[PDB]
Protein backbone atom coordinates (compact mmCIF):
# COMPACT_ATOMS: atom_id res chain seq x y z
CA UNK A 1 0.00 0.00 0.00
CA UNK A 2 1.38 3.25 -1.30
CA UNK A 3 2.19 6.37 0.64
CA UNK A 4 4.77 9.07 1.17
CA UNK A 5 7.26 7.33 3.45
CA UNK A 6 10.71 5.84 2.92
CA UNK A 7 9.39 2.36 2.09
CA UNK A 8 6.25 3.21 0.13
CA UNK A 9 6.73 6.73 -1.18
CA UNK A 10 6.98 8.23 -4.68
CA UNK A 11 10.17 6.42 -5.69
CA UNK A 12 8.40 3.11 -5.08
CA UNK A 13 5.16 3.83 -6.96
CA UNK A 14 6.36 2.60 -10.33
CA UNK A 15 6.36 -1.02 -9.08
CA UNK A 16 2.54 -1.09 -8.74
CA UNK A 17 1.91 1.70 -11.33
CA UNK A 18 4.50 1.51 -14.08
CA UNK A 19 3.10 4.63 -15.75
CA UNK A 20 4.97 6.46 -12.97
CA UNK A 21 7.89 6.49 -15.42
CA UNK A 22 5.70 7.62 -18.35
CA UNK A 23 5.92 10.43 -20.86
CA UNK A 24 3.43 12.87 -19.28
CA UNK A 25 3.80 12.63 -15.50
CA UNK A 26 2.97 15.36 -12.97
CA UNK A 27 3.89 17.47 -11.17
CA UNK A 28 6.69 19.37 -12.97
CA UNK A 29 8.90 22.34 -12.39
CA UNK A 30 7.54 25.36 -14.19
CA UNK A 31 10.50 27.21 -15.67
CA UNK A 32 8.95 30.64 -16.06
CA UNK A 33 11.49 31.84 -18.58
CA UNK A 34 10.91 28.83 -20.88
CA UNK A 35 7.13 28.80 -20.70
CA UNK A 36 5.81 30.43 -23.85
CA UNK A 37 3.08 32.99 -23.83
CA UNK A 38 0.28 31.68 -26.00
CA UNK A 39 -2.00 34.54 -27.18
CA UNK A 40 -4.51 31.99 -28.50
CA UNK A 41 -5.24 30.68 -24.96
CA UNK A 42 -8.61 31.87 -23.65
CA UNK A 43 -9.35 33.22 -20.19
CA UNK A 44 -10.36 30.49 -17.87
CA UNK A 45 -14.07 30.33 -17.03
CA UNK A 46 -14.62 29.23 -13.45
CA UNK A 47 -18.39 28.98 -12.75
CA UNK A 48 -18.77 28.01 -9.10
CA UNK A 49 -21.88 30.02 -8.08
CA UNK A 50 -24.13 26.93 -7.82
CA UNK A 51 -21.60 24.60 -6.27
CA UNK A 52 -23.00 22.04 -3.81
CA UNK A 53 -20.43 20.71 -1.36
CA UNK A 54 -21.37 17.41 0.34
CA UNK A 55 -18.71 15.90 2.61
CA UNK A 56 -15.20 16.31 3.93
CA UNK A 57 -13.14 13.14 4.15
CA UNK A 58 -9.64 11.99 5.38
CA UNK A 59 -8.67 9.50 2.72
CA UNK A 60 -5.29 8.52 4.30
CA UNK A 61 -3.34 10.56 1.69
CA UNK A 62 -4.95 14.01 2.01
CA UNK A 63 -8.32 15.42 2.97
CA UNK A 64 -10.92 16.20 0.35
CA UNK A 65 -14.11 18.19 0.06
CA UNK A 66 -16.58 16.44 -2.33
CA UNK A 67 -19.21 18.09 -4.50
CA UNK A 68 -22.43 16.98 -6.22
CA UNK A 69 -21.25 16.36 -9.78
CA UNK A 70 -24.59 14.89 -11.02
CA UNK A 71 -25.37 18.17 -12.93
CA UNK A 72 -23.42 21.14 -14.36
CA UNK A 73 -23.35 23.23 -11.11
CA UNK A 74 -19.74 24.07 -10.62
CA UNK A 75 -17.86 23.93 -13.95
CA UNK A 76 -14.58 24.87 -15.50
CA UNK A 77 -14.50 25.81 -19.21
CA UNK A 78 -12.36 27.93 -21.51
CA UNK A 79 -8.65 28.36 -21.06
CA UNK A 80 -6.99 25.43 -22.83
CA UNK A 81 -10.08 23.23 -22.47
CA UNK A 82 -12.63 22.16 -25.05
CA UNK A 83 -15.91 21.35 -23.42
CA UNK A 84 -17.26 21.49 -19.92
CA UNK A 85 -15.58 20.01 -16.85
CA UNK A 86 -17.58 19.35 -13.65
CA UNK A 87 -16.01 19.97 -10.20
CA UNK A 88 -15.86 16.71 -8.25
CA UNK A 89 -13.63 17.56 -5.24
CA UNK A 90 -10.75 19.58 -3.96
CA UNK A 91 -7.86 18.52 -1.74
CA UNK A 92 -4.44 19.75 -0.68
CA UNK A 93 -0.78 18.73 -0.50
CA UNK A 94 1.43 20.27 2.18
CA UNK A 95 4.72 20.04 4.05
CA UNK A 96 6.19 19.47 7.49
CA UNK A 97 7.62 23.04 7.26
CA UNK A 98 6.70 26.04 5.17
CA UNK A 99 9.57 25.57 2.67
CA UNK A 100 8.04 22.50 1.08
CA UNK A 101 4.60 21.09 0.36
CA UNK A 102 3.68 22.07 -3.15
CA UNK A 103 3.82 19.52 -5.98
CA UNK A 104 4.46 21.95 -8.80
CA UNK A 105 7.42 24.24 -8.36
CA UNK A 106 8.11 27.60 -10.00
CA UNK A 107 11.76 28.12 -10.99
CA UNK A 108 12.43 25.39 -8.38
CA UNK A 109 10.64 27.34 -5.66
CA UNK A 110 8.42 25.17 -3.44
CA UNK A 111 5.33 26.65 -1.79
CA UNK A 112 4.02 25.62 1.62
CA UNK A 113 1.01 23.83 0.06
CA UNK A 114 -0.94 23.28 -3.13
CA UNK A 115 -4.69 23.16 -3.64
CA UNK A 116 -6.09 20.93 -6.37
CA UNK A 117 -9.63 21.40 -7.70
CA UNK A 118 -10.39 18.24 -9.72
CA UNK A 119 -12.83 18.43 -12.61
CA UNK A 120 -13.92 15.82 -15.19
CA UNK A 121 -15.02 16.20 -18.82
CA UNK A 122 -18.75 15.77 -19.14
CA UNK A 123 -18.40 14.20 -22.55
CA UNK A 124 -17.18 11.03 -20.77
CA UNK A 125 -20.18 10.88 -18.42
CA UNK A 126 -18.41 9.84 -15.22
CA UNK A 127 -15.04 10.31 -13.61
CA UNK A 128 -14.03 6.64 -13.90
CA UNK A 129 -14.40 6.82 -17.67
CA UNK A 130 -12.73 10.24 -17.80
CA UNK A 131 -9.53 8.99 -16.13
CA UNK A 132 -9.09 6.60 -19.06
CA UNK A 133 -8.92 9.49 -21.57
CA UNK A 134 -6.07 11.87 -22.34
CA UNK A 135 -8.41 14.90 -21.96
CA UNK A 136 -10.54 13.39 -19.23
CA UNK A 137 -9.68 15.65 -16.25
CA UNK A 138 -8.77 19.26 -15.66
CA UNK A 139 -7.04 20.07 -12.37
CA UNK A 140 -6.83 23.66 -11.27
CA UNK A 141 -3.76 24.06 -9.04
CA UNK A 142 -3.32 26.96 -6.63
CA UNK A 143 -0.21 27.59 -4.54
CA UNK A 144 -0.42 28.47 -0.84
CA UNK A 145 2.14 30.69 0.87
CA UNK A 146 2.16 31.49 4.58
CA UNK A 147 1.38 35.05 5.68
CA UNK A 148 -2.07 36.58 6.15
CA UNK A 149 -5.05 34.27 6.81
CA UNK A 150 -7.43 33.18 4.04
CA UNK A 151 -10.90 33.77 5.46
CA UNK A 152 -12.59 31.43 2.97
CA UNK A 153 -10.38 28.55 4.15
CA UNK A 154 -11.33 28.85 7.83
CA UNK A 155 -14.54 26.74 7.60
CA UNK A 156 -12.37 23.89 6.28
CA UNK A 157 -9.66 24.31 8.98
CA UNK A 158 -12.19 24.30 11.75
CA UNK A 159 -13.62 20.88 10.96
CA UNK A 160 -10.31 19.02 10.52
CA UNK A 161 -10.30 17.89 14.19
CA UNK A 162 -13.38 15.78 13.37
CA UNK A 163 -11.60 13.87 10.55
CA UNK A 164 -8.20 13.31 12.17
CA UNK A 165 -7.58 9.78 11.03
CA UNK A 166 -8.00 7.84 7.81
CA UNK A 167 -11.59 6.90 6.94
CA UNK A 168 -13.26 9.65 8.94
CA UNK A 169 -15.72 11.96 7.19
CA UNK A 170 -18.19 14.73 8.11
CA UNK A 171 -21.00 16.62 6.53
CA UNK A 172 -19.66 19.68 4.78
CA UNK A 173 -22.49 21.42 3.09
CA UNK A 174 -22.71 25.05 1.86
CA UNK A 175 -19.01 25.52 1.36
CA UNK A 176 -18.19 28.07 -1.35
CA UNK A 177 -14.94 27.28 -3.21
CA UNK A 178 -14.85 30.74 -4.70
CA UNK A 179 -13.35 31.79 -1.35
CA UNK A 180 -10.17 29.83 -2.16
CA UNK A 181 -9.32 31.64 -5.41
CA UNK A 182 -6.70 34.37 -5.88
CA UNK A 183 -7.50 37.63 -7.66
CA UNK A 184 -5.89 36.74 -10.97
CA UNK A 185 -6.71 33.73 -13.13
CA UNK A 186 -3.46 34.05 -15.06
CA UNK A 187 -2.15 30.49 -15.51
CA UNK A 188 0.30 27.99 -16.93
CA UNK A 189 -0.95 24.85 -18.67
CA UNK A 190 0.52 21.55 -19.77
CA UNK A 191 -0.64 17.93 -20.38
CA UNK A 192 0.07 15.66 -17.42
CA UNK A 193 -1.17 13.12 -14.95
CA UNK A 194 -2.73 12.42 -11.60
CA UNK A 195 -0.04 13.02 -8.94
CA UNK A 196 -1.21 10.04 -6.85
CA UNK A 197 -1.79 6.42 -7.85
CA UNK A 198 -3.04 5.39 -10.32
CA UNK A 199 -0.97 8.21 -11.93
CA UNK A 200 -3.20 8.15 -15.01
CA UNK A 201 -2.12 10.40 -17.87
CA UNK A 202 -5.54 12.03 -18.19
CA UNK A 203 -5.03 15.57 -16.87
CA UNK A 204 -4.92 19.02 -18.42
CA UNK A 205 -3.10 20.97 -15.71
CA UNK A 206 -4.05 24.62 -15.13
CA UNK A 207 -1.70 26.13 -12.52
CA UNK A 208 -2.47 29.65 -11.35
CA UNK A 209 0.44 32.13 -11.15
CA UNK A 210 -0.85 33.96 -8.11
CA UNK A 211 -0.65 32.11 -4.80
CA UNK A 212 -3.17 32.51 -2.03
CA UNK A 213 -1.91 33.47 1.43
CA UNK A 214 -2.92 31.37 4.43
CA UNK A 215 -1.89 31.87 8.07
CA UNK A 216 0.55 29.80 10.05
CA UNK A 217 -2.38 28.77 12.30
CA UNK A 218 -4.33 27.49 9.27
CA UNK A 219 -1.47 25.37 7.92
CA UNK A 220 -0.66 24.08 11.43
CA UNK A 221 -4.14 22.54 11.51
CA UNK A 222 -3.44 20.63 8.25
CA UNK A 223 -0.31 19.21 9.97
CA UNK A 224 -2.32 17.77 12.86
CA UNK A 225 -4.08 15.33 10.53
CA UNK A 226 -2.91 11.69 10.59
CA UNK A 227 -2.08 9.34 7.76
CA UNK A 228 -3.01 6.44 10.07
CA UNK A 229 -6.35 5.02 11.06
CA UNK A 230 -7.65 5.42 14.56
CA UNK A 231 -5.80 2.96 16.86
CA UNK A 232 -2.67 2.72 14.74
CA UNK A 233 0.58 4.42 15.64
CA UNK A 234 0.20 8.17 15.07
CA UNK A 235 2.00 9.42 11.97
CA UNK A 236 1.38 13.05 11.12
CA UNK A 237 -0.14 13.68 7.62
CA UNK A 238 2.68 15.89 6.38
CA UNK A 239 4.82 15.89 3.22
CA UNK A 240 2.06 14.33 1.12
CA UNK A 241 3.52 15.75 -2.08
CA UNK A 242 5.06 14.03 -5.12
CA UNK A 243 8.30 15.72 -6.35
CA UNK A 244 8.67 17.25 -9.80
CA UNK A 245 8.89 14.67 -12.62
CA UNK A 246 10.71 14.88 -15.96
CA UNK A 247 9.12 17.27 -18.44
CA UNK A 248 10.21 15.16 -21.42
CA UNK A 249 8.61 16.19 -24.73
CA UNK A 250 6.21 18.81 -23.27
CA UNK A 251 5.71 22.53 -23.56
CA UNK A 252 4.33 24.60 -20.74
CA UNK A 253 2.25 27.48 -22.06
CA UNK A 254 1.45 30.73 -20.23
CA UNK A 255 -1.86 32.63 -20.57
CA UNK A 256 -0.05 35.90 -19.77
CA UNK A 257 3.00 37.96 -20.84
ZN1 LIG B 1 -3.57 16.59 -5.75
Amino acid sequence: HWGYGKHNGPEHWHKDFPIAKGERQSPVDIDTHTAKYDPSLKPLSVSYDQATSLRILNNGHSFQVTFDDSQDKAVLKGGPLDGTYRLLQFHFHWGSLDGQGSEHTVDKKKYAAELHLVHWNTKYGDVGKAVQQPDGLAVLGIFLKVGSAKPGLQKVVDVLDSIKTEGKSADFTNFDPRGLLPESLDYWTYPGSLTTPPLAECVTWIVLKEPISVSSEQVLKFRKLNFNGEGEPEELMVDNWRPAQPLKNRQIKASFK
